């Protein structure tokens, strides 16, 4: 229990729309049937009001099941007082496939609409008969280059759900500068969220710029780090020495640490986690003290940054041309 937690702070949107600070991360690659239910259940019943979902993950069914019973437990709460992201994947870019992922997940989530609709990547593939990833003779994603860099017509779906009032704000996810701006020339309805990867050792300090002084609101994923240890050098960043020096100067976790430094930069923190215990204790997000503040950043601004979701070799795409050298 956080009296002064910041559970309870939220960002407005650039239509309007507010959206809690901190909000649960639903995918887990280790799914497993029960858990996802178990998760939300016990994130819901532990203060959060925000949760992300996609259909990528293919767990919003028991999402949809864990809403449902937490809405029928407490009466006191609303479907209104919970604020409901999903996403739609790369091979479902064509505006009628767009259009069918978001109903897919309404009708698993048992929803009527949802606050936040994410492109979740920039990226457009192509798709089979029964709406699968169509993999290329290489075992790779088979890329739309046509709607890949032209994306208009994804857009303008999303802004036909998001004035069909099903999705009360659109977004985007892993969106670039350069990617914003074209959108920027594009649309007719800004997005209102850029989901990206944030965390102290991948500050993504100019993207976090370029959307906050666009009215778009970064969204941070991964902000504890991640499930997945640095390659270069194995390092966890939940092990970094100067993050959980902080930690225990000020007598908190060192994830609470990592979401009040997020928090405070002004952007939304996604932490994720299958365990009780992180459940409860991650929604505890401290307001840091300058000095905690300061130094967290002192710590990210003293390291090489650092990707730890790169899809490159599962799409045969390199959204971020980083490479070994240069
Ligand atoms: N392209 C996209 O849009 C995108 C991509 C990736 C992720 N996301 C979103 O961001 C969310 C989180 O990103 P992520 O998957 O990298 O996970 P994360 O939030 O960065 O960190 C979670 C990992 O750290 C553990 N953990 C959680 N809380 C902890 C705590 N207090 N203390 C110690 N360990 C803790 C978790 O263990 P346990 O799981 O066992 O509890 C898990 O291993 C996802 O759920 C997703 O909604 C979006």
């Amino acid at each position: 229990m956080m009296p002064a937690t910041l559970a309870n702070k939220t960002f407005k949107l650039n239509n309007g729309v507010e959206i809690p600070a901190v909000g649960f991360g639903t995918f887990a690659a280790e799914g497993q049937p029960g858990q996802t239910y178990a998760a939300t259940k016990a994130a819901l019943e532990a203060g959060y009001r925000h949760l992300d979902c996609a259909w990528f993950a293919q767990n919003e069914d028991e999402i949809g099941n864990a809403i449902a019973d937490f809405l029928k437990e407490n009466p006191s709460v609303k479907r209104e007082d919970l604020f409901i992201c999903t996403k739609v994947w790369n091979h479902m870019h064509a505006p009628e496939d767009v259009k069918w992922s978001l109903d897919n997940s309404l009708k698993a989530l048992r929803l009527d609409y949802v606050d936040l609709f994410l492109v979740h990547w920039p990226i457009a593939a192509e798709r089979t008969e029964d709406r699968q990833v169509k993999l290329g003779p290489d075992g790779k994603y088979v890329i739309n280059h046509e709607l890949t860099e032209n994306p208009e017509p994804t857009w303008r779906a999303m802004e036909e759900l998001y004035e069909a009032k099903k999705a009360r704000a659109i977004g985007v996810s892993n969106w670039t500068i350069d990617g914003l701006k074209k959108l920027f020339a594009v649309a007719k309805v800004k997005p209102a969220v850029n989901q990206i990867e944030i965390h102290p050792y991948l500050p993504n300090e100019e993207l976090v710029r370029f959307c906050l002084d666009n009215d778009v609101l970064p969204s941070a994923y991964s902000p504890l780090g991640s499930q997945d240890q640095v390659p270069t050098t194995g390092e966890r960043v939940r092990d970094d020495p100067g993050l959980n020096a902080v930690a225990n100067r000020s007598n908190m976790t060192l994830a609470q640490a990592l979401l009040g430094w997020g928090v405070k930069r002004g952007y939304v923190v996604l932490p994720k986690s299958s365990t009780p215990s992180r459940i409860k204790s991650n929604i505890e997000v401290p307001d840091l003290s300058e000095a905690d503040y300061q130094d967290l950043w002192k710590v990210a601004n003293g390291r090489k940054p650092t990707r730890f979701v790169d899809m490159k070799d599962t799409f045969g795409y390199d959204l971020w041309k980083e490479s070994q050298l240069e």
